[PDB]
């Protein structure tokens, strides 16, 4: 007689299995008759959440094997899905009463920042330039309303003020 053993591996490049997944490795099956079919023991659960994301059991490499004069070994793969991420968006406003932003200023609104981790610090993207001259006068960027904000379970939003000086 022979045994059937198990091992787990990550199927997600750059991610090692956490101990909570390794803790689910099945026990060896013992006393298997030579020439019988061995089938791997399924893990007692197929999902493990961590602070980084969720691991989900995919399958073993073989769903059975014939015992042929040696112990059998089954390799089970788990895959990782990162925890939900958030965005940081931007908006521009005029800080000059009675003056609306021209399109040339609005055209400088930064792109959204994506794939920000929960609990991370977001800092707004600075405009590509900070002055725009028009026939009427010049627009200058002042600042965003905050220098940074912690992502705490929601998208962030930064408001940038431009001021106008007439020609
Ligand atoms: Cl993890």
């Amino acid at each position: 007689t022979y045994k059937a053993t198990h091992e787990f591996m990550s199927g997600t490049p750059g991610k090692e299995l956490p101990q909570e997944v390794k803790d689910l490795l099945p026990a060896d099956q013992t006393d298997l008759k030579d020439g019988s079919q061995a089938t791997p023991t399924q893990p007692s659960k197929t999902e493990v959440k961590t602070a980084e994301g969720t691991w989900s059991f995919k399958s073993y490499d073989k769903t059975s094997e014939t015992i042929n004069g040696a112990d059998a070994h089954f390799v089970g793969t788990w895959e990782f899905t990162p925890a939900p991420t958030y965005k940081a968006t931007h908006e521009f406003v005029s800080g000059t009463p009675g003056k609306e932003l021209p399109q040339e200023v609005k055209d400088l609104l930064p792109a959204d920042q994506t794939d920000l981790k929960d609990g991370s610090q977001a800092t707004p993207t600075q405009p590509s330039k900070t002055e725009v001259k028009t026939t009427e006068g010049t627009w200058s960027f002042k600042s965003y309303d905050k220098t940074s904000e912690t992502i705490n379970g929601a998208d962030a939003h930064f408001v940038g003020t431009w001021e106008f000086t007439p020609a």
